């Protein structure tokens, strides 16, 4: 009874195993549903006031039904920001549209030691 | 890039380690290649579903920072929900602590909802 990649994507609300998304600040990501409830893809940060802008970072997560969680560690061949974000949220479908409402936490280096900042991102499915 | 070096940079001198949070929930973390973490999580927190049965976790680390997710589906119980934790490790002598915040996305009273909280994990060994 392992959910197929296509069954996992359809339970999320999208017709295809891969799907591309944009948030309110214009960051983009692509999500790929796999076996074992897996989520893979990449994330492109375009939000102002943050580093590691404009290049893809690996993303990994899990999904069940219309719920999802995924993490991005901010290191790639181009730039490092010494930080990690996780998003968690839920998809809503309407007509031909899909939205993911998420909250996120971002661990980063504090003064003395680590801190966790928070926020919210809403992603829309790029048709 | 090596699993042991990734584990050591997190603060733990083993690729496989076992942790417990303030509410008795447990997890095993396995550091793999390229920042990967994999393992299992057992929820023993009062006031939640899906208690006492292991769920897969996946995530990533950089240095002493970590993020990971658990989908609340397995052969024993399904809670139709997902949690992600994000936070940082701190190492005091032989003890190591992970300070995290989490979000649990679930089917709420009448629509999806996201509940927030904080877990601190200590190394069991
Ligand atoms: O500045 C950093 O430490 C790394 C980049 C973080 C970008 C954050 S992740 C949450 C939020 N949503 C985005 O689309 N970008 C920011
Ligand atoms: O009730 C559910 O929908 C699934 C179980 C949720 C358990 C949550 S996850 C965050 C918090 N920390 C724990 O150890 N357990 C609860």
């Amino acid at each position: 009874q392992d959910m197929s990649p296509r069954q996992s994507a359809e339970a999320f609300g999208v017709p295809a195993v891969s799907s591309s998304w944009v948030n309110q600040d214009g960051s983009t990501m692509t999500l790929v549903f796999g076996a074992g409830n897996s989520v893979s893809g990449f994330y492109v940060n375009n939000a102002p006031g943050f580093g590691c802008q404009g290049t893809p970072y690996p993303l990994v997560g899990l999904t069940w039904g219309n719920f999802i969680g995924f993490t991005v560690a901010w290191d790639n061949a181009t730039a490092n920001c010494n930080s990690v974000t996780s998003w968690t949220g839920f998809a809503e479908a309407a007509g031909s549209d899909v939205t993911i409402v998420t909250d996120w936490n971002l661990a980063y280096q504090g003064s003395s030691s680590g801190e966790i900042q928070q926020g919210s991102d809403t992603f829309t499915l790029v048709n």
